[PDB]
């Protein structure tokens, strides 16, 4: 059995030599994980380093959004109020105006201001009065978005019309029941048209932020995507090395035991 004793010995020699194989292989798998982790934790810190920026960003967004809300809710109610005061007209006043030979100051005024707003250089009377009584007129005024006014005609209005003590509702209405409504209109309109010079950068600002927020949101998911993709591709190696270790040492058990008997 001496031959056998020695061949058992060299057989163990193999077994150990191959335990180099298993053990070192394990040590390799672990290196793989430690690397994957080294990018996983990394990406995690990145993840919140985003989350909080997105937060602050959104705070700003909310502030300016409410700012808009109030800014518009201020001057808006007076507008649609007047936008329908123009379609509450009985035609009695419509021809009170349309067949005007020689108009009072206030009506000529009102219709002039309107003709300005809607974009008419002509301040000639008769043409103005025919222009007034038309099929399109009223619908234009109802469809008239204040976003269609230059930053010049605003002050043309302010400087000439509303600064003058006769451009008012009581006066203009007393003059004619028709021009009153649209006086109110042009007024509330002049106000909104003002306000939108304050809102015109706000909106264009929310733009810059909303985008980069959503832009950041996406770049935040791509991370958590990656982060989870590692969590899953690490979990393999975890359960792999684990079972692997139960091998090297179970083998490493026989290697000690058999020398205990040849001794």
């Amino acid at each position: 059995t001496v031959d056998q004793v020695e061949e058992l010995r060299r057989d163990l020699r193999i077994k150990s030599q191959e335990l180099e194989v298993k053990n070192a292989a394990a040590n390799d798998k672990l290196k793989k994980m430690v690397k994957d982790q080294q990018e996983a934790e990394k990406k995690k810190v990145m993840s919140q380093e985003i989350q909080e920026q997105l937060h602050k960003q959104q705070e700003v967004i909310a502030d300016k959004q409410m700012s808009v809300k109030e800014d518009l809710d201020k001057v808006e109610p007076a507008v649609i109020e007047a936008q329908n005061a123009v379609k509450s007209i009985k035609k009695q006043h419509l021809v009170e105006v349309r067949s005007m030979a020689n108009p009072p100051a206030a009506v000529k005024l009102a219709l002039e201001s309107i003709c300005l707003l809607l974009g008419e250089s002509t301040t000639d009377w008769k043409q103005i009065r025919s222009i007034i009584m038309r099929e399109n007129f009223i619908p234009t005024i109802v469809n008239f978005s204040a976003e269609e006014i230059s930053d010049a005609i605003r002050e043309k209005m302010k400087k000439n019309y509303m600064s003058n003590p006769s451009y008012n509702y009581e006066i203009v209405n007393r003059a004619s029941l028709a021009c009153g409504p649209m006086v109110k209109w042009a007024i509330a309109q002049l106000n909104y048209a003002d306000m939108l010079k304050r809102v015109e950068p706000l909106r264009n600002e929310l733009q810059k932020l909303e985008d980069d927020a959503k832009d950041n949101q996406q770049k935040a998911n791509e991370v958590e995507q990656m982060i989870r993709d590692l969590e899953a591709s690490i979990a393999r190696y975890k359960e792999e090395y684990a079972v692997l270790i139960s091998e090297a040492q179970a083998i490493k058990a026989d290697l000690a035991a058999v020398e205990a008997k040849v001794n």
